[PDB]
DNA sequence: GCGATGCGGAAGAGAGTCCCCCACCCCCTTTTATAGCCCCCCTTC
């Protein structure tokens, strides 16, 4: 359960349903370098 | 009467898995020697 509970917590820790796509994982306030390694490498870095 | 605006729906992006003018050079022409090559007309039968 702890593995399942951890995934659900990360998807709801910010008070809204956060998808595990780029639209939810890159929107969270992480560093641009982490975001660029996931998806949208240049668009993420251009915005930063 | 006289304007002014937010939301749903549709659309659309965006990401993942040629013709002319201006130098410069060559050939036009003439002379001559050389000789193989080849076109053209003539001649043969």
């Amino acid at each position: 359960y702890r593995h399942l509970a951890l995934l659900c917590d990360t998807m709801t820790c910010r008070g809204h349903l956060m998808a595990i796509t780029r639209h939810g994982v890159n929107r969270q306030d992480t560093g641009p370098l982490m975001k660029c390694s996931f998806e949208e490498t240049v668009d993420v870095l251009m915005e930063a």
